[PDB]
């Protein structure tokens, strides 16, 4: 079954290690799960694969989800057996403590947590004070720093978050981590082997991208961008979903709403032409679409965009809720209409129409 | 031996947050049904395993088996929960922690969320996010559709947390060891004592207390029905292997179970504190003497009950209580389980007499 | 006549002096309304009044409700004749100056003003400062130390708000002070007397306690307690009602229906009890608001730790402006506990008692 195939993909990939500079397990699964369904495969040197579907030579169309999750490494074994980190990525300290993790060494994974000093060991005016991820550090169970080094832990080992993907709401809602951007990927992916398997031709080369190092400077999408020379970028990413308590402004997309385009964010104003055929491509179809505003993120098309004279992109989003975080939650159904919309704009992309964007 | 392991995870498992431990206090009487004499209950809901011998001295051993969780409080226009803490709970580390709420319809699994950062004022980003502003996602996008989970207010709530063992099987990890631990070793010390035909001049009264994260309160109804001559509280210790200091967690994981020489709650009988101390000396067993400046145990009320009772808390150490996920040796709850069958042996009528 | 006799008794416990430890004059009332519809009436040492309505030996019902109200005490006569005073159970500080007050001397009742240093004669930094209630006198109209102790007053002498009890809106809504918890009481007086009165049959013994010193720490119920030996418990108090313009906080509302509290920092309830009495409600058709809360306690703090337990639930009628000199609650609601209380003991018999535990 497809259907089953699918939400095993979504589970390996939700489930994968993969933090930013270090994709390689999870990149490899996209591989597996494409090789019947790619004309062929890219690399960039960073670790980015990206599978093409042939049509004609031009336009080239990039899609594009990042692959590499926020999570930590190693910085230091301490003399009492305690590891300390960096992050890799964007953390709010805020929701760490407590949480679980696990770092990949020489000798296989290594399970840990999140902890601090006691705040009943600490001075009355310094209990309050937030603790930064700085004074924060990872217990493995270690009582000295030889039984640390005898589970394999060296300084440089990559560290992701624990967290087991399942589905809530009766099927209707994903949980889990690394949503952001996976299940971009997720979209890309599922968007091409449909088009194979239900043989939907298109007026266009698909360049579907699995990026990497979205989460520390869009590295990846630079060099995946040089690579491929696109004439026109669909990146697929997470949107803040604001569907807790208190303004609506600063976070407009609500989780089952349906996915969202991007009209403003830090990193790219998207071209205009191309961000009205959507809403209307969209319309046409009839999905569902919410008009979303990033007012302090980025994305890959930052980068995409910017490639040698210039490339019009848009940003389509999955409403996700607590992305950055141990577990977020997602809508299967925007999830679906996404796919949806990314096949309906591929058939559509023909060389005129984009030559007209610009 | 697969059935003590087995028993530990199904504890630590177990859904049992303070007021709502019938989950795990079933799964107590289930293991002792072969072991225990007796079974004698407060209205509390604290379950007392009775191994008999001389009608006195009565040998009180209490481990709590309510964890800290939390509670319903509300149901937001949105689809959120919102909810009071039960127990003891430091707000940083409960953002992003996965809960698990027990419905009429079943258990219903959820996020501890606050507002997202960036939808605040930059002056107040750097600000704690306090529990009182924090509510449970659990998927819902409207006040109905979280009610067709089967939500009221007033529904328990209880942190989701896995049983594993890590470093080579030496180390336990999961949630409510604080106090089901506790529990564990007085039932593995009345375990043993009946498969092994240990003799001990005394009834022993093994208690799997309720309530005492928010007060104690099974303690002192469990202490009534009792009436014991001498009390064996069995607790964790907040495990000082954090770097940065010494003297205010003394106990380290892996070097023993603890001694607890003073506490918020009680100063021990000092006669009984000395013959703990002698008895592990004698049996070779390493003992940690702690104290804990800032918190409580069950013997807080049990050494109160009727005349006084002389009592002693013995505790595993462990590493972050109060919290998702914690740490223990397994080694340090072997030796609490022999240290407390030594104890047990010795208790006859004439030392407890003479701790008074 | 007997809804004039119910009205008379209501005006005359919320109008009654009697503050946490002198709670005397308050439970004198009680008893003599009482006399015609108790069995037996049992005392504790403190000062709490018990009535017992006959039926099966067990189980013992024990309905409470606290006839202390908060208040304060003298502490000193200053040399310019104001008093001093400490408080007696919970007050805010924000509500207190510019209150009236009465003080029962040896010569009687003195009446009094809250006061401070008034803000003018303060430097200009001090005058956005709270008056914290440690700075605050009674002022009795004397111009010395000696025209004060004409009055009567010593050290140690009891003090209340002054808060006349009237009804309003249209008859649907009580005024005045002391709601907390004499409308607690005034419901199980009532519940009691109306079983007399209309035959009622009730497979159980009916311990309705007029308990004491409440809000000074649960005092009068753990030793009325003891006296009992209660098999369940039934404890009434007020809700705080969150009417104004936080619903989490505060879930009760004034006029729709007596409270249940499903968690409080005293007790979480027997969890069998709060079903039951969910069920009752449901099937009586009387409104009921599923409540909590996070930050206060009751009696049943202390009865439901009584010998080996006793499980225990608080009804609770919502209240505006408790723990001050005058609050509002809704006629309405307080009709519908009493109803509910009935229904209740009506249906507790050994056997649902013992299925609780
Ligand atoms: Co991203
Ligand atoms: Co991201
Ligand atoms: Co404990
Ligand atoms: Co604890
Ligand atoms: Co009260
Ligand atoms: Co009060």
């Amino acid at each position: 079954s497809n259907a089953d195939k699918s939400m095993e993909l979504m589970k390996t990939l939700m489930e994968a290690f993969g933090p930013s500079g270090f994709e390689r397990e999870v990149n490899a699964i996209c591989k597996e799960y494409m090789e019947p369904y790619a004309d062929e495969v890219v690399v960039d040197k960073l670790g980015s694969v990206t599978f093409i579907a042939k049509g004609n030579d031009r336009p080239r169309i990039l899609m594009a989800g990042h692959t590499d999750e926020v999570g930590f490494i190693v910085s230091s074994i301490s003399k009492e057996g305690y590891l300390t980190f960096n992050t890799l990525g964007g953390w709010w300290s805020q929701v760490l403590l407590g949480q679980r993790v696990v770092v990949r060494t020489c000798k296989g994974m290594v399970h840990g947590i999140i902890a601090s000093k006691p705040p009943h060991i600490l001075p009355p005016d310094e209990r309050k004070k937030i603790v930064e991820a700085r004074d924060m550090f990872i217990d493995i169970g270690a009582t000295s720093e030889e039984e640390a080094e005898e589970s394999g832990v060296k300084v440089g080992d990559p560290i992701v978050p624990w967290s087991p993907f399942s589905v809530i709401q009766n099927g209707r809602v994903a949980m889990g981590k690394a949503f952001d951007d996976r299940i971009g990927a997720f979209v890309l992916m599922e968007a091409i082997r449909r088009m194979k398997d239900q043989g939907i031709e298109h007026p266009n080369t698909v360049y579907g991208s699995a990026t990497v190092q979205e989460e520390v400077g869009l590295r990846g999408a630079q060099t995946t961008a040089h690579v491929v020379d696109p004439d026109v970028a669909l990146v697929l990413e997470v949107d803040i979903a604001g569907d807790v308590p208190g303004k609506p402004h600063e976070a407009l997309t609500k989780m089952g709403k349906g996915p969202g385009l991007v009209t403003y964010d830090r990193s790219m104003i998207p071209n205009q032409p191309l961000k009205e055929f959507v809403i209307n491509v969209a319309k046409q179809a009839q999905i569902p679409l919410q008009l979303s505003q990033m007012s302090g993120g980025g994305t890959d098309a930052g980068r995409i965009h910017m490639n040698r004279a210039g490339c019009p992109s848009v940003v389509i989003t999955i409403p996700t809720r607590h992305i950055h975080s141990h577990v977020g939650l997602l809508s299967l159904k925007d999830t679906e209409n996404a796919i949806r919309l990314v096949i309906e704009l591929i058939k559509r992309l023909d060389l005129e129409t984009v030559e007209g964007f610009t």
